[PDB]
């Protein structure tokens, strides 16, 4: 099985805006998670070919990853903070669905999710 193309990240038929919360989601939330010691399995789409996981896209139909989230923020793909927050949550949920409890990858996702939830409790004020 081939990999699917990565999720869309820059769509010129979507309107674009800068907001306090979107800027914080890139500069603080994404940045803080990206630097974590266990972020690396989440910094790009799952390469099912390279990783020999031929059933990955048979099970996960809404893939998401921080590399895609980063590019979506950089190219104004999101209009509302909730869209970005939803993508981070989809990333974590996919990890929990595909893998088993206690697997190294799941323990890594749990550590990142704890940090994510802390940082999104500190969003700046909305316009
Ligand atoms: C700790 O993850 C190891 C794992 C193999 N792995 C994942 C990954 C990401 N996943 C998400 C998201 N949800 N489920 C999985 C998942 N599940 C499997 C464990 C069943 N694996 N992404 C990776 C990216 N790169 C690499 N490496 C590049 C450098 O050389 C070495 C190695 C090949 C390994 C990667």
């Amino acid at each position: 099985s081939m990999n699917p193309p990565p999720p869309e990240t820059s769509n010129p038929n979507k309107p674009k805006r800068q907001t306090n919360q979107l800027q914080y989601l890139l500069r603080v939330v994404l940045k803080t998670l990206w630097k974590h010691q266990f972020a690396w399995p989440f910094q790009q789409p799952v390469d099912a070919v390279k990783l020999n996981l031929p059933d990955y896209y048979k099970i996960i139909k809404t893939p998401m990853d921080m590399g895609t989230i980063k590019k979506r923020l950089e190219n104004n793909y999101y209009w509302n903070a909730q869209e970005c927050i939803q993508d981070f949550n989809t990333m974590f949920t996919n990890c929990y669905i595909y893998n088993k409890p206690g697997d190294d990858i799941v323990l890594m996702a749990e550590a990142l999710e704890k940090l994510f939830l802390q940082k999104i409790n500190e969003l700046p004020t909305e316009e």
